Order: C-alpha cells, then structure tokens, then sequence
C-alpha cells in the first residue's frame, strides 16, 4: 500500500523511445533560423510516467477524446509556446503552476522528485555499463530528430564525446556478430538486444568471439564514439531501435535550447 | 552517419501537395470513356521522396534537361501504358526493372519501404488527428483533378465515409472562425494552419469559440463529411491548400484504377 512503490519509468521499452522520439520531432519541427530547441525530455517522460503509467502514444486521455500523441503536443507548448514569441518553461514550473493541467501537490511532488532521482531510467532491461571511468557520458548528439542542414532528420544513436583515446570497455555481455571496418563492432545478446559502436579500433576483435561487460576493446579512435542499441520483438522476430542513453548510469545533455 | 536516417518525405509541403495534383491531373487527362485512372499517388511519392530528395516541380534533374514534372509525366507512362492498350503496372514492379530510370537495389528498396511505413507522412507540420474512433478515414473523393461530365474538375478537399448523425470531435486546436452556415465551420490555428469542416451540424457553435483537438463539434448530417486544409504562407501573407489526407494518420482510398 503506502510501502508500495511505482517505479519512475512504467512505459514498455519500445513506447518510451517513442516517446521520446515524438517529443524530439516537435523540437525539431520547430527549430528554424530563429530558434533551435533541445527539451529536456527526460522531465517530460518523468512526469508524464508518474501522471498517465505505461501509456502508448495512440492510448486515449481520461476524457476519451484525445491520444498521448496530443497531450504531448499540447505539453509541447505548455513549455515553449508558439510563434513568432516563444516561451522557455521548465517542466518543474509547470509541476508548481497551482492553475496548471500539469500541477502536483507539494508534498507529492516531494515524493516525485525523490523517485526520479533514486530510480530514473535503472528499472530498464539490458542496461549498459559505462565503457570508460567516468560519472556521466557528455552527450553532444541526442538521440531522435533534428534539423541538419536546414533539414529534418533522424539520429537512430547517440554521439557521446571520449577525451584522450581512453581505454574502452565493453558495456554489455554478448557476441561479436559483425567486425564490418577499422572502427565499428555489433554485439548481440542473442534475441535480446544489439549494441552498435563507432570509433573504437577493432584490430583485437573477430566475428564470433564473445565479450563481456568490461572486456578491454581497444582505445578510442577519435573523440566521438557512437552507439546504437536495439532490442528485439519477438511477436514480429525484428528488432527495434531504443535511445542508448536511457540504458546508461547517467548522461550529460550538451544540446539545450 | 550509418546513425542518419532521412524521412520517407523530404519535401517541402507546398510542393508535395503540388507534385501529387500534377500526377492527379496526368490520371484526369487521360481519363475518357473507357478508361478510369485513379493512380497509387502516395507509391509514387515515396519512390520520387527517396530518390529525389525536396524536389520542385520546376527543379532541373541532375541532368540538367528535364524537370521533374516531366520526370512524373514519363513515369506516369510507365505505370499506365499509352493508348490504345492501356497497361496497369505498380511503382514496386517498375524498381526492379535492371534498364528502367527507375531500378532501386533490392536492399534500398525494401529498406525505403520499411521507412515508409514507420514515419509515413507524419514527419509534416501541423497534423490532423481522427474526428471518430476509427484506425483510418474512408476517402471515397480524394484531392486533385478528375473528370466529371466529360470535364476537368480540381477538388481542393477530400470526402470521407463517416456514419450519419454520428459525434464528431474537432481533428485540430484552434479558433471557429467562421460558421457559413449551419454545415459548415473554418477552424484557425492563427497564421498556421486553416481546416474547413463541411457536413457537420454547428448550432452548438459560434464564431470566436475556441476548441482543442477532441472537442465535440456536432453530429454529422449526411454519409460523409467535406474536409478542406490549408497552410500559411508568412512571405506573401496568404494561405495555400494541402492534401488534407497526408495529415491524417491512416486513409484509405476507395478510387483506384
């Protein structure tokens, strides 16, 4: 009862990148010459986990007339407001805005915090452990939607920035399934999840050997290293891509609006 | 990046809507007493998005001697044959002709479709949410040219099989701006986006009311409903129609040749 506790993230694996993937293309679609946005959507999928539980985008509201996909929209500008005079709130603003659809109560929003920062994203499956000694991964590329060069695309990764050609580590147990240039390893867990990484020298590693979470690769090559990480659906024997930075400890976001 | 992955539709939205009338008016044109041409459009599109990327009309290929609609009308010849002896063939049977401008590699092929399929069309601004629970719109008129009579005709609409005296829920957020008459209501998201609702009866609406995506409007009259969609355009302060039924997120079509 009251010793019953809700994890910070109930979503499915695959709603919540989706999730955050709908969030990004908002961000995105409104990124112009004039203005660039980066949400924190870590707050939004926090909050929207502890609000709507484990909600899919084409789920419906309380009132039956409307899906997660607009509520998200509607967020959206709850946050950043509309043309040409946008607004820059904060998720926590809103959480306190006692007029607001968003608002939770002092005492529980006590209790909000707390949860989302003992458990965060850490009651996922397949996590991932850090490949070098650090606290936090400094992200300078996110995972979704973006304009580049004047135009809309999607990062299927993250780039994270790897100073000094550090030793880099597994961040997962599983076999070494393709070796396809200098630079670039997939590791698979068989039927489980699939780890794609760029920018690590790959002359110890052939097809077929098995690692496990800590087992040396190689240095760095350069300062950026890339991953990709999928899991798989069994109902459709396919596999899914999954933001990578919500499997890691903890990341560091270099792209804020 | 091996990470990048562009949308399955690049253009911007004022040439989409006009790349799918063009094609529409080669299938009117042709039209005649013994032949019905409603082509698969959206097929054509992702191919021409996929390997064209933004295209305009008036864009030269990368030839430097055609422009891309003479590009639509070549390949509207290849889908349909030429007369006496019309040929119906699909957009997927012409990618895999090895001496046609139009051969995709198998991999590409089915990895653009895959794209399709995932992100549709539902990378464009300002969507389109359903007005009933339904998994897609029924479009028994869909937008562009026919013949009717013997005579050209362009519909800037598209019409929809809803059940009459049925509920029917606002598919966009934004201001009644006018109520023509008691069928009729123009909902405005201010300078962004215009949606003419034509077969739903409005006497629970005044002008100035404002609605949310889900908000009942009213009970449709007839077996279908009218929709018109147009966008602003801020550098000649004017609005311009769209396809509405790219904003939606599913329709069928029930015109096919």
């Amino acid at each position: 009862a009251s010793s019953t506790q809700k994890p910070a993230i109930v979503q499915e694996e695959e709603d919540l990148t989706a999730s955050w993937t709908y969030f990004t293309k908002l961000d995105a679609q409104h990124t112009d010459d004039n203005n660039l946005f980066y949400s924190n959507i870590d707050e939004v999928l926090f909050y929207m986990n502890y609000r709507y539980d484990d909600f899919k985008l084409l789920d419906m509201d309380s009132t039956g007339t409307k899906n997660f996909e607009t509520i998200l929209s509607e967020l959206w500008t709850a946050l950043n407001g509309k043309k040409p005079d946008y607004q820059l709130k904060t998720m926590q603003s809103l959480e306190t805005d006692k007029k607001s659809s968003y608002f939770i109560e002092e005492e529980q929003a006590k209790h909000y915090q707390e949860i989302k920062k003992e458990l965060g994203y850490q009651t996922l499956d397949d996590l991932l452990s850090f490949p070098v000694k650090t606290d936090a991964l400094i992200v300078n590329k996110r995972y979704g939607y973006d304009k580049s060069k004047e135009k809309l695309t999607l990062y299927q990764g993250i780039d994270v920035l790897i100073e000094d050609n550090q030793p880099f580590h597994s961040p997962m147990n599983g076999q070494i399934v393709s070796v396809p240039d200098t630079e670039t390893l997939v590791i698979e867990k068989e039927k489980v999840a699939r780890l794609t990484i760029r920018g690590v020298n790959t002359l110890r590693l052939t097809k077929g050997m098995d690692v496990e979470e800590g087992t040396f690769l190689g240095n760095t090559k350069n300062s950026t290293v890339t991953f990709q990480y999928e899991k798989y659906k069994k109902e459709t024997k396919d596999w899914f891509f999954v933001n990578p930075a919500f499997y890691f400890p903890r990341v560091t976001y270099t792209q804020t609006t």
